[PDB]
């Protein structure tokens, strides 16, 4: 039995239409959040898919101490609190930090839990008990059946509102693979829990589309994917992230595939 | 662009309608080799899905000298003959030494290079000879970019009518993922070659019908399945084998999605 | 050019005796710090062994938030002091928080940055201000190449006395292999810093000793390694934590195959 | 308890000195097989340790039909014949096809079969009826404990004269990892049958030497190898070749680690 977690008005579940969590990977200015969430909203507006608006306000992993990190989380609370004014989007982004928990979820929708830290103890609780919505990133090391046991955890602390997100998986050195097979693994790991495919970190790109594809023929409940109006001058890095202008026609493709596998009967297999 | 392959009648290509290249593990006896063929011919008329039935004669890597694996060439290609003169159907199956090539190759339509033997040059050589259709075995341990290497070597055999074939690669001991990005290698390192998935030996089963979705939603020239009237009770090891019953609904799914895709503009640009 | 990182009177190189990293996973009470701290000084003392003892104050990383994670920081570095007072030990220990780098250095030699945190820029730099030295344990999924960047990042902060750990690479779900030839690697890509092998958390033990001789054949600067005195009732779960009886045995096998691979002339091939 | 192969007068065995079955990779011709023989076998009578004079008549895996791949079986056997005539050494070779089993084990005294071929039960049971001593390469893809079955099968044949030998495993895309793990894991699958380390096709090198320790640290009862007077010049590619005139260093290393390891008394963990 597959669970429901709302955002707001919208049923996240893996049977139930996919939604979208898409944006950006991070803040770069309060011009460029603006233009990106405008034109996510127009896409998902038009073909009727459920849209939650994603970004890091802080980058916490960068390769110098001097690397560009993005506005920090006050700044950033402040371009998110103008985006729920401007177009009234659902938001989704990640903490770093403890003391950073409640603050951010006074303002977000759902708080997501980076991949590096979904084991540490202490803000994996911090945030469980804020009470928002989670999102946890399925380090690339861990198996899909030990997403169990972090669900377990974030429900211990009286947080059920729980989606996970695969991102690939290592695979060798310097590589990553999806797979597949993982996300029904996860489902029954967490007794049914939201599964969502992050396709943007998953490419180790031309292939984004067809990885999505393949991500929602499977049946999950949402993709995740970051985009940029010229890719090639975004601030972080984004070798994968999505040309703003293909946004229509991938979205217009995901829907005509989620909606054509979510009205298969299942097969007695 | 993409080739295409002709088994008679039908065009096997990347952007073409996929071709269902079904059967069983082995020939187990010459009644059910004519139950499976003509279930599977009267699902794949109905639907109008270019078929290929599929099975082996002969087992050669079983535990035991000991153990079943077959009823032998003479048998297995009279057998074979049966099916042809009763369902008209195209035949596939596979090789394992060089003295087989010529026999086979006069009685069925495509002759498969088994994985563990895709590297060896004078099994390539004497079936490249005979000018059946090669079907390619990707190896679990090899990359897709090798594949490359192996069209090569087939075409300097004079043979240009060449398939690749999925089958997971190996992850960690004893176990399989399917690299989903591979079949975009594979196409490009054979200027275009079709490239199908090996489904059930994918599956190191429940799983075989989101695994099939996922990999037809890329893009490919075909699947590769095994199925038996009673699973359980197959002679050999077949995990993952799907029940005969099952057959009609499966291939309805995998029909609607490969005409889904199939007809997405390129989303390229 | 191996580099020379000095621990007060001791010198930590790739090509010097090797340094033993020895002690417990965490502290579990004051007692049984000075029993296993008493039991290495002994043995490294008698074999004339370099040695560098070690223990957690906390696990960050815990099963679940109630689960025994040590003593804390206080009473962590109480007993810390007391040890170094008694036996005059040089010591080493992990640090998860940004707060604690500067009073845990006022305390200990050797500050360890986690491996799941490995990547994390603000910690990093806390610990490098410090300048206490630093080990780096190389997460499981990292390639050893990539060792070099971490390197880089620890130097902007204007410390360069750097170690590198090795505890193992991912090896498919929830297994792991250790790389042998990614000791040279990283030789190479820090420019020559010292690199260690943590034997015990390679184990996922019987093997825990000729996996170290292994380890040690290959000439690198020093091992780390757990103990207790019943590894079975450890708090915290120790499957290969050696029996502290076996340390004088397993202590004088490194120093002989130590003393021997760095006896060796090189061999240019 | 480890089982004892006997080679003629050389005992192979776990917990008995290394044996080196060194040699090079093809009979590039009888000139240069006589030259490297004449090189291992007055290094190895000067430091007194067994040997086995390794060699390929036949590549059966080159990239091209028209590549170079060796003299053949019948003027490979005749420069095994002279090089017995000559040194009085022991032979080890691989075959690829089944009716050459018995014409090779009628001249040389260990038979290998190829790790690609490893599970070809028609070419095993061929193998072990000629009753010569066989050496099973591990497939790159094949777990440890995978080697219990090919010692079965072998012995279902009535030959129990098996030799394992180590080539490291998959890891990746187009990469290779030893795990040092793996022989004890395959001594125990096997009942303790003789487990030899191929350091040269373990190469994915200037890591030859420390690659070839951390082997025989483990204690295994020998170590391939393989070598050329001028290996960037081989006729077959041979990145990972000894050049000949590293041989004394190199065994004498080899002879001492092996040596020391032999002599520890087994620790009680």
């Amino acid at each position: 039995q597959n669970k429901i977690v709302k955002i707001g008005n919208i049923d996240v579940a893996n049977d139930k239409p996919f939604v979208l969590f898409g944006g950006m990977n991070v803040l770069e200015s309060r011009d460029m959040a603006m233009q990106v969430c405008e034109a996510y909203v127009k896409v998902t507006e038009k073909l009727g898919v459920p849209y939650v608006f994603k970004a890091s306000f802080d980058k916490a992993n960068r390769s110098s101490i001097h690397s560009y990190r993005g506005p920090g989380m006050e700044e950033g609370l402040k371009i998110f609190q103008e985006l729920k004014d401007t177009f009234g989007v659902k938001i989704i982004t990640d903490v770093h930090e403890i003391y950073q928990c409640q603050p951010v979820a006074d303002v977000v929708d759902i708080i997501q839990l980076p991949a590096f830290l979904a084991r540490q103890t202490d803000l994996v609780e911090a945030m469980a008990k804020t009470g928002a919505v989670i999102n946890v990133k399925k380090p690339q090391f861990l198996s899909p059946s030990q997403m169990g046991n972090i669900v377990e955890k974030i429900e211990e602390c009286g947080n059920d509102k729980i989606i996970l997100c695969d991102r690939g998986t290592n695979f060798g050195y310097d590589n990553l693979i999806v797979d597949m097979l993982g996300f029904s693994v996860m489902k029954k790991a967490s007794k049914g829990s939201p599964v969502i495919f992050d396709v943007t970190h998953s490419l180790q790109r031309a292939q984004v589309t067809e990885l999505a594809r393949s991500g929602l023929a499977v049946g999950i409940a949402g993709l995740f994917l970051e985009a940029h109006p010229n890719p090639n001058q975004a601030k972080c890095d984004g070798p994968s992230a999505l040309p703003l202008s293909a946004l229509e026609g991938f979205v217009s493709q995901m829907k005509a595939i989620d909606d054509l596998v979510k009205s298969f009967p299942e097969l007695d297999t």
